[PDB]
């Protein structure tokens, strides 16, 4: 029973020297200095080099560092016997002191099924989401409070109810916005459900709202279960400011049994770079998943700052593997949005997404609500096999957001 | 008051955009169609670019991505009054979503004093640290115990003597030793503390223990009280696989007060890139330090995996500087390290450091003892003011490591 880590390495020396001294390094130390009887007591905990994959060198990556520098594809295996069964114990055994080395970047990790199932997983996941929402087939969307901070419940209140008028499945909390004396965690649970059973009731349509979770991290389970007595919706949890095992602690905790949704900020100082740190399909896709997110946003494949396509598919892979021993989460890629992309968002990644309108709902001619009503649209046109601009013709909301940002194609 | 953050931007477009954005864009969001009345109750709200240091273009990294980029260093002010008092908000609004822009890196985080003191700093410091181990003047000496992964009680109690013997101040666990039913956390206290105990009345010498604190986020603060009543000397941290928070936590906990040694394990993930994450001076030294590590073991700027000179210096700079309203940590160069290179340690970070032997301590050819003679033979002729050979023509154990790994000169 072992965890195999994939790592990518960029080296000058023999990297099959470097990776065996990975492998025996950071396990038992050393082996053929010790006697018999001890080669047999720890041999159940020593690591080994599983394989390695030359990939030839790059001119590109070569002038950049002015020298030639190997690189391969190395896959490393360290016996569950040797780390307690927590995500801490895991990041520092396969990518602690190995994170200081030089040019080594993590890419993957495997584990033995009984391992994994000494994880939760998402509480709900994708099947959960929708019968809380109570949307089952089309994709869902979602919005965020534009320029929150500094304004009082009344204005909180007022924005809600705009968005969920314009149709949108749930909104969130700004990534940014704390608690406050004018927004209180509590009263922004408790005044938004009030303003969105309002909604409920001039139009059938129920909105969710996911409620930033804050603070000092010994303060986050009694929080999260105040709001779950409030009757919270979801929690968005800033992760990667905590620990993976934080998010893990909120979706064990029974009393606390509210969805969580992921948000990525931060991960970008660990996901970017070609030679260190963790690729996203592992820090944002595999890892959250089995810690517990119901919902996990990361970057979009589309706009200014777009993720390469197949790195944002590998994500969204990860997060709904059905091979996996946990309820798949709800992949939301956000950034570059806008209603003329829903043909490829849905094509990119299927009817089990999140279209993330972010806070660009409040850019539409009309507001939050035309804004809403044109993503509606554009959602409902693609379900129904028809062009948007088809849709448009027939929905002003949908026609004034296509002139303004136009369609993106989708054929092949 | 306001948070200062510096940034290095690497662009194809306008850098003053940019800033001018996110300084908006992750504060109040919009300001121009606000009316005169809510501007002013905004206004404390509002981001502000601080300063913009345009920097020359560089062949090297334009070769690299295929592109002509801008480079600059961006200061923006974020008021304090935007977020709570706390690490994962700081984090969060300095560079949550923001590490997701594409080339941003991290440079530094300054803080009004007033800020400040809302936060720790080390329960202990340098000369808390001194005191507590009885060595004033001369740097300290650290090992790190080698192949324990697997191995039981009484081969512990072996080991640690060993290297108490060798007149080390201290020895840590490995990072990557992890509780077990053969080595359980409050065993390994209490059977250190009696061995070293032991050596004590043997040879006078006193020798403190860091003992690993792992496991789950939630169980840490139980188990490190219970450390601080079974008496244990220090507590070994692997911060960065559980967030800067938790540090704070376990250092404002009054019934630990125990001193904590923070381990640079995963921090490769984030400071290593020339365009993302975050610079070790910030994410290895302010931070820790303000988070209250009383030693915080860093990338030595020696060796295989060398971390540049000026980067080192920089991170113990931040860990020392008597600025800052919190004591002092205990820098502590980590990797590459071994007798001949004592006194280039010493004329680098001065006698406020811990030479760190490492696991390396054990390949001496007379083992740990002998190890630990050679490197106290070496800091006292350092001390002494005479050349390491000078000391080594009157102590083995010295000679024998010089012999072994050389003298690395030290003169300009
Ligand atoms: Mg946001
Ligand atoms: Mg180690």
């Amino acid at each position: 029973s072992a965890v195999m880590a994939t790592y990518l390495l960029h080296d000058e020396t023999d990297i099959r020297k470097k990776a065996e001294g990975i492998a025996l390094g950071l396990t038992i130390g050393t082996w053929t200095d010790l006697p018999a009887l001890e080669q047999e007591q720890l041999r159940k905990h020593k690591g080994e080099v599983v394989a390695i994959e030359e990939l030839g060198e790059s001119e590109r990556v070569n002038a950049y560092f002015g020298k030639r520098l190997k690189r391969a594809i190395v896959k490393i295996a360290y016996p569950t016997v040797n780390f307690s069964a927590d995500l801490p114990a895991l990041l520092v055994t396969t990518f602690g002191k190995l994170s200081l080395d030089g040019e080594v970047r993590l890419l993957d990790l495997e584990f033995p099924d009984e391992w994994k199932r000494q994880f939760p997983g998402p509480r709900f996941g994708i099947d959960g989401i929708r019968d809380r929402v109570g949307v089952h087939n089309r994709p869902l969307l979602m919005s965020i409070f534009k320029g929150m901070i500094g304004r009082d419940l009344a204005y909180l209140t007022s924005e809600l109810k705009k968005q969920a008028l314009g149709g949108v499945d749930l909104v969130k909390d700004d990534e940014i916005l704390f608690d406050s004396e004018l927004l209180p965690f509590e009263k922004r649970i408790t005044e938004g459900k009030a303003a969105l059973q309002e909604v409920y009731e001039q139009t059938g349509k129920r909105t969710l709202y996911a409620v930033n979770l804050t603070g000092k991290t010994f303060a986050l389970k009694d929080k999260a279960k105040r709001a779950a007595e409030l009757g919270a919706d979801v929690l968005l949890f800033n992760v990667f400011a905590y620990g993976l095992d934080v998010l893990q602690a909120l979706r064990e905790d029974e009393e606390i049994a509210v969805p969580i949704m992921a948000h990525p900020a931060f991960s970008g100082a660990v996901t970017p770079s070609e030679f260190y740190g963790v690729a996203p399909s592992l820090w944002l896709g595999k890892l959250l998943r089995l810690a517990g997110a119901d919902f996990v946003l990361f970057p979009s494949p589309y706009g200014s700052v777009a993720l390469e396509r197949e790195q944002a598919l590998g994500i969204a892979r990860a997060l709904t593997d059905d091979q996996e021993p946990f309820a798949r989460a709800f992949p939301v890629p956000s950034a570059g949005i806008h209603p003329g992309l829903v043909p490829l968002i849905i094509r990119d990644f299927g009817l089990d997404t999140i279209v993330n309108a972010g806070g660009g709902i409040h850019g539409h001619p009309d507001g939050a609500i035309g804004g809403g009503r044109a993503f509606r649209a554009a959602i409902d046109a693609v379900l129904a096999g028809r062009p948007l601009r088809a849709a448009a013709a027939e929905n002003e909301a949908l026609q004034k957001a296509i002139d303004r940002w136009g369609v993106v194609e989708v054929e092949a």
